[PDB]
């Protein structure tokens, strides 16, 4: 219908843009634009970060009453577009919330296109609509670090700009064919303080548990993915290429999964709904936290005996003797269990949303997963501490040899453990 790739291609292009705000943000702000401490940088990535969290929901509701899912994401980009051209604390606040509104309004959007056709079909938008968001974000590294490369750094700001652009043009080009809705409701407020519209207030109901359960998951996920690119440096490496690893290789395997598993486990009569599928995707993160924490105990006990100097970046990071392929299960793991956990879990946050506020319940779902992130930040702040050791290493970029990881792996696994029984009561609690 090329309506889903033309809704692709916006998302491509916003998640280019956005992956080269969120890499290059404290490197911008390194001082030259009046703010000279890396705290104070830090604060605003985190700062702008939040607020992009946070503006999910608030963007959803404003595309539930006021506009549609289609005039809420052209002025989402028209704000990007306008922040971008851009005190600048109001420029960040500006980029954050067109972020945030725009990524809760796109995919509900992307799907409402293909629905008709069948559930199948969505599952099968949703694959590609992740793949897509994937190949944004490497080709945002790749284009950024071929313009600094070959041009000089005057254009740092060119390429986010001409991504947004492009972005809003192609959106503007698609308009003329693409499926919108009209939107419609704030009669639901009365409902639920009493105690179609009754069968809308159970479903909402019905659906925050589930959110509540996945929270932490979210916390063990972002977590996890932070610990991962903290640990690549003290392996033996045959910038900032660490974080697209992860990147890379579920672009290698989500048309692999699609044609070699959907196919068959249609065949095979036995495709599951998608709760199963995030259960079997945080089986393989309890797995993926098993084998990152022996690995890393294993380059603890061989760091003991020696260490072996390297240089990558700006600092001197003391590395051993394990070669970085030896970090490929773990990274396989993780990629699997994306695949199988956040498409489902998307999948799911769409279609069992209320038909009427769509967008809403999936900004509530990015502000779950945001606000789990900052638990886990919350988490590795609080196992620092002194009281009970284990990470003692900070700094101004860290030193991890001589502090203790594998039992915060270990802790990680523990709590997925938790997540996933608990979790696997819920899912036989609404599925019975």
């Amino acid at each position: 219908r090329a309506a889903c790739g033309a809704v692709l291609l916006t998302e491509l292009l916003e998640r280019a843009a956005f992956y080269g705000i969120t890499s290059n943000l404290v490197l911008f702000l390194n001082g030259a634009p009046f703010c000279w401490e890396g705290a104070q940088a830090s604060e605003a990535l985190l700062l702008f970060m939040g607020l992009t969290y946070l503006g999910s929901p608030f963007g959803g509701w404003l595309a539930d009453a006021r506009l549609g899912r289609a005039r809420a994401i052209l002025l989402s980009l028209a704000l990007y577009l306008l922040g971008m051209l851009a005190a600048t604390f109001a420029g960040l606040v500006l980029v954050g919330l067109g972020v945030a509104t725009v990524k809760a309004n796109i995919t509900p959007f992307g799907a409402d296109q293909v629905k008709d056709r069948g559930p199948e079909a969505t599952r099968r938008f949703f694959n590609w609509f992740y793949w897509s968001i994937n190949l944004g974000a490497i080709l945002s590294l790749g284009g950024i670090a071929y313009i600094q490369q070959n041009v000089s750094f005057v254009t740092g700001y060119a390429i986010p700009t001409v991504c947004v652009g492009l972005a809003f043009v192609v959106f503007l080009c698609g308009q003329s064919v693409f499926i919108t809705k009209p939107p419609d409701g704030s009669a639901f407020t009365d409902m639920f303080k009493i105690l179609e519209k009754v069968e809308d207030v159970k479903a909402l109901v019905k659906i925050v548990p589930v959110f509540l359960a996945l929270i932490p998951y979210w916390t063990v996920y972002f977590q996890m993915q932070t610990t991962y690119v903290l640990q690549s440096l003290h392996l033996r490496i045959p910038a900032a290429w660490l974080t697209m690893f992860d990147a890379v290789l579920i672009l290698l395997l989500i048309p692999l999964k699609d044609k070699l598993v959907d196919p068959i486990l249609r065949r095979h009569g036995l495709l599951p709904s998608s709760l199963k599928r995030i259960a079997v995707g945080m089986f393989f993160v309890m797995c993926s936290a098993f084998a990152a924490g022996i690995l890393e105990s294993k380059r603890l006990n061989l760091v003991k005996e020696k260490t072996i100097n390297q240089t990558i970046g700006n600092v001197v990071y003391h590395a051993a003797d394990l070669s970085l392929w030896w970090q490929v299960p773990q990274y396989l793991l993780i990629g699997i269990s994306e695949i199988f956990a956040s498409i489902a879990g998307l999948e799911f946050a769409y279609s069992a949303a209320p038909k009427s506020m769509q967008s809403a319940i999936m900004g509530l779902f990015f502000f779950f997963s945001g606000v789990g992130s900052f638990v886990g930040s919350g988490l590795l702040a609080l196992v620092s501490i002194k009281a009970i050791g284990w990470m003692s290493s900070h700094t101004d970029f860290g030193n991890i040899n001589g502090c203790y990881l594998n039992y915060y792996f270990f802790l990680l696994a523990a709590i997925q453990g938790a997540t996933l029984l608990l979790f696997l009561i819920i899912s036989v609690k609404y599925d019975h």
